[PDB]
């Protein structure tokens, strides 16, 4: 039922780039691009919260062909134009430095993708992943804890839940639960999909809450830069209260490192009711209600 490995790296789908648009506004840190690919002429289907592989061209330092890199799908199953013809990615150019040795090093696949031109052919594999799936239940609650490109699966959920065209195309999923995105990025210009996220919150103030942790613009109560873990601490009791609902799912996505602080905050909240968060969490994970994809 869930589409998986319709294309594999030995015989990838050759998609065509339709558009490659910047998500980091002036004054932001780094480069994150929204890249849409044409899937017509193949049968790649996918659902929300899945990933695809991109095989970049070229060889590594050892002369070996480059392997795929996985990217969380950033579009719903219908694609951004709700036509079932495309797939989108949210790709950060990886960069870091020296010495070490450099200075700046640019990641192979992410640079390729971030600079890719419309009309270019791309090797796509997948889809993959069954750990970040959105429940069919329209009354589920969905907590979304995202940093940077970790917004990607969250966009697939929120678009499916809240886009007019999605609602029109998905008679079986008219979302009436509560969704809460806590989104950590370093600056306001770095708030990926800011305008649309804020449009959703304005249109659905009872069904979507949007909370930001903007490290360069906000301080936590300890005077440190504000990170997602700080907003989770700040709202730990509320989040815990929501988590206790049998229908609540939580999704965490982003670069590795945010889980520890999130657990500490929820651990303290749950301990107040004599619950050991780490055990309760094990049970949530087993039930498929605790979804993590960090990289
Ligand atoms: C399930 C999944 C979903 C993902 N979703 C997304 C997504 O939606 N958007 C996105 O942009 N990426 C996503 N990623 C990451 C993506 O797959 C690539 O790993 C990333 O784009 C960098 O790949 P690259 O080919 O550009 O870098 P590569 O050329 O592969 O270089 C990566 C190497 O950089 C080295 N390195 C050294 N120092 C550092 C440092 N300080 N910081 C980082 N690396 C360092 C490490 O050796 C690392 O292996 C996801 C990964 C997974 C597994």
């Amino acid at each position: 039922d869930v589409p998986v490995n319709l294309y594999r790296p030995n015989a990838p789908f050759i998609g065509k780039v339709i558009s490659n648009e910047p998500l980091v506004k002036e004054g932001g840190i780094g480069i994150v691009q929204h890249i849409k690919f044409d899937l017509t002429g193949g049968n790649l289907k996918y659902i929300e919260g899945q990933a695809i592989g991109i095989i970049p061209p070229g060889v590594d330092k050892n002369g070996k062909p480059e392997k795929l890199r996985l990217y969380s799908i950033a579009s719903t199953r219908h694609g951004d134009d709700v036509d079932d013809k495309t797939i989108s990615l949210c790709v950060r150019q990886l960069e870091y430095k020296h010495p070490e040795s450099g200075e700046t090093v640019y990641g192979v696949c992410s640079t390729y993708l971030t600079h890719i031109e419309p009309g270019s052919e791309v090797k796509i594999t997948g889809p993959v992943g069954k750990e970040m799936l959105l429940p069919d239940d329209p009354e589920a609650n969905v907590i979304m804890l995202a940093t940077g490109t970790g917004i990607a699966p969250m966009r697939t959920y929120l678009w499916r839940m809240f886009k007019d065209a999605e609602r029109a195309a998905n008679p079986e999923y008219q979302f009436k639960g509560f969704s809460w995105l806590v989104f950590g990025v370093p600056t306001t210009p770095n708030i990926l999909y800011k305008e649309e996220l804020e449009e959703i919150q304005q249109k659905y103030p009872d069904n979507f809450r949007l909370t930001y942790a903007i490290s360069r613009e906000q301080k936590n109560p300890q005077g440190g830069r504000m990170y997602i873990q700080d907003r989770v601490a700040e709202h730990a009791d509320e989040l815990w209260q929501l988590i206790k609902n049998q229908k609540t799912h939580t999704y965490i996505c982003g670069l590795r490192g945010m889980e520890e602080g999130i657990d500490a905050a929820l651990s303290a909240a749950a301990a107040k009711e004599g619950v050991t968060w780490s055990d309760y969490q094990k049970d949530l994970k087993k039930a498929g209600r605790w979804h993590v994809e960090t990289y």
